């Protein structure tokens, strides 16, 4: 899966 | 419902 | 929403 | 809140 | 299933 | 437990 | 942690 | 993650 | 409803 | 429980 | 709170 | 997504 880090702005992303 | 957005301080609210 | 108050009894409501 | 009968086609909704 | 009504007090039971 | 499978209309049922 | 028995009173308390 | 649709029949999948 | 105890085994088994 | 305030960054901590 | 690692057996136990 | 099997050691992997 990808995590999509979220503050709002989308401020990270993860990789599943 | 109402939504509301926090991000700490309110940031928004939705409208249900 | 509503909230209902159980105690069985309704011994309560909350308004959404 | 709404309940929307979701069956894909909604089939319904009640209404909260 | 049993349910068992709680109230503490078991006030009931269900019957699964 | 049963399983009742819902498609509404009820479709099945499973036996538990 | 603390449970508290809630029954609205409290009736109890556990220690965690 | 691969999502399947499913009504009972698979009706779609989704592709994560 | 039966538990079934997992360890992979099965190391048990309650019955409800 | 320690409750650990996040916003991203740690702003705040409560005591439990 | 504690955390006790199960195994069945206790193999650990984390300390809250 | 993976399932990693877990018993504590890891005794498997699945592969989404
Ligand atoms: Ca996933
Ligand atoms: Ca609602
Ligand atoms: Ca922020
Ligand atoms: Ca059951
Ligand atoms: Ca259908
Ligand atoms: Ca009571
Ligand atoms: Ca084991
Ligand atoms: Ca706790």
């Amino acid at each position: 899966d990808q995590w999509l880090q979220v503050d709002a702005e989308v401020t990270g992303i993860i990789t599943a």
